[PDB]
């Protein structure tokens, strides 16, 4: 019967796809306890045009009238500085998401993190419009050449100098290292923020998923349902991520990277789709971690305050002022999330018990 | 055509299962270029009795009369020193294979490698009978307690102290660290063999698979068909394995760990079966590596000489004196291996090119 008032919760890294999948999962943002969602653009084809991002947002709002949607473009050679200014001036986007080519779902149209300079006109326009640059910070794999090989376990660490160069070259650009998975990345974000004294001083932040606070390599070795990018790494990495999430620092906040796939796309003998589905119980998953760490006092900062501050979400843009309330009523995660038609998704931690449930309080 | 006479080739780590799968796969030992096969025992139930291992060998010999079968027991709670002596004296087994409990396929009846002491009477009997102790050298994963976490990436390295203690405590026992996957393991096998002058000096050997000479973690992360145990690890590990395989050292030789699974046991969202199926093109896979490494002169040692020497295979045990001839005919690995009934297997490197092919020639002398 214990309750925690989390206010206007934020999930700053959401995939809702299109079609019937989108109709199934978009109402789960609210059901999982999230008021505000930052919507990723890696559709097929990626979202790179104004009319597409406008229609997509209106489609989400039709499906969930109480959810606040922040939208993004997919970083691509199709983008122009003029397009960035137009989209920003119409409040059609809040940021631009960068996928390195080949590293994850629908990243074939993505970029080379060896030649980010080709997108400096875009970053310049984003900086002028106070838009956020979201990075999938993994270098593409390479096992040859003059250089130490890059593989799924060190690809994030190998990306960190690209992060530092972007922050150096665009010091007023807000940049997010999305879904951090390595101890090395946590330390880099902390070191970048060494001189920050209030939350509004943060320019470079990192999001943390629910599933990387639980998983290590042992959990997805043999279990495609736990396979995502960046891959869950070693116990020392998991410990560093959990310490960061409960740290109370303004430069870490919640982004689930909830990535829904129909079960048949996870049960492949080759080319398994990467992604973990956590939307249905997003805030309860996080509460489990914060309870185990005796850090529930810091839950609201991680899932509400810090994301709102970083994205400068105004009360005038919220779709609903309802507050998310956690209450300590145990529940069992179902085996599947289904639309009763052709889509079944296996949820993260299917079959496990969670100590907290989430409801909504007006005003 | 360029040809290499590989003679009596051996694959010292073979799974052929039972029933219809066995009927499909056992003929592929010969088709893949292998004369001598060491047959692993992790059946359901595991092979732990004399009559079972005798009847199993008879089944295999019927399916492949020209293949030489060396048999093993599974290291289980039920094994007794008297049974080791009995099976050895009847030439019913050449060794005993140890699976750490829970680490891989049909390992639930296996051991705790943290307390091997309960099996020391078995190892003493094996040592007296000159039987080989085959180790799946991985410690089971542990994430609780206060000691070192163990996970799929360091479980082999974590096992290496256990290997050294067994070698120290049973210095005359032939021991194989099966399917090595880590640079750490290669270094340990190399240092155990620091003072070895000829092949017959080797007491502790290691087998290397075909697929660990190709694969890294990147290749199985989203590809269940490439998932096996021990998992393929980092590029630095694969570098060490390939260098060991072409080293010409007598303490490394070929064991495929070819592990057939029906495709439906790989296309799972959880509990993907561990194992790569390499039998159908076993020797051509290895030839690919030795060619790319410019070490084809060392191929015969890796796939024939060293395994025959370590297991002390005699001409009198040999089911057929046919010689395996590698010839430089490019070929394309199929997408599926099937029996035309209910079984389809995805072979290793399905769809790829191989520079070599294999055929058989009689001994005419
Ligand atoms: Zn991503
Ligand atoms: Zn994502
Ligand atoms: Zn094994
Ligand atoms: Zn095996």
């Amino acid at each position: 019967v214990q309750e925690i008032d989390l206010g206007l919760t934020c999930d700053m890294h959401v995939h809702v796809r299109e079609g019937a999948m989108c109709e199934l999962v978009t109402p789960k943002i609210r059901d999982g306890g999230v008021s505000i969602a930052y919507i990723m653009p890696n559709l097929q084809p990626p979202i790179t045009t104004l009319d597409r991002v406008i229609e997509y947002k209106k489609t989400l709002q039709k499906l969930a009238p109480k959810t606040t949607f922040l939208m993004s473009f997919y970083l691509s050679k199709d983008l122009t500085p003029d397009l960035i200014h137009e989209a920003a001036q119409q409040h059609a986007i809040r940021g631009v998401k960068c996928y390195p080519a080949g590293v994850t779902t629908n990243s074939a149209a993505g970029v080379d993190p060896n030649d980010f300079s080709a997108f400096y006109p875009i970053f310049k326009a984003m900086q002028e419009e106070n838009l956020v640059l979201n990075l999938h910070g993994e270098k593409p794999s390479v096992h040859d050449g003059d250089k130490e090989p890059i593989h799924v376990l060190n690809a994030e660490e190998a990306f960190l100098p690209a992060l530092k160069k972007l922050h150096n070259d665009f010091p007023n650009l807000k940049i997010i290292l999305e879904h951090c998975t390595s101890e090395s990345a946590i330390k880099t974000i902390e070191d970048i923020n060494k001189n920050v004294k209030k939350a509004t001083d943060v320019k470079v932040a990192a999001t943390l998923t629910a599933h990387h606070l639980f998983l290590t390599i042992d959990d997805w070795a043999g279990n495609p349902v736990n396979f995502c990018k960046p891959v869950a790494k070693l116990p020392n990495d998991k410990k560093a991520l959990v310490k960061a999430a409960v740290s109370g620092k303004p430069y870490f906040f919640f982004g689930s990277d909830s990535a829904p796939h129909p079960v048949q796309n996870k049960a492949n003998y080759e080319g398994v789709c990467a992604g973990v589905y956590s939307q249905s119980f997003a805030i309860p998953y996080i509460a489990q971690v914060f309870e185990e760490q005796n850090a529930l006092e810091n839950l609201k900062g991680f899932v509400s305050d810090f994301g709102i501050s970083f994205y400068e979400v105004k009360d005038s843009e919220v779709a609903s002022s309802d507050k998310a309330i956690l209450f300590k009523k145990e529940q069992v995660i179902p085996q599947v999330i289904s639309d009763g038609k052709d889509i079944s998704i296996i949820p993260f931690k299917a079959g496990d018990k969670l100590s907290w449930s989430v409801r909504w309080e007006p005003r």
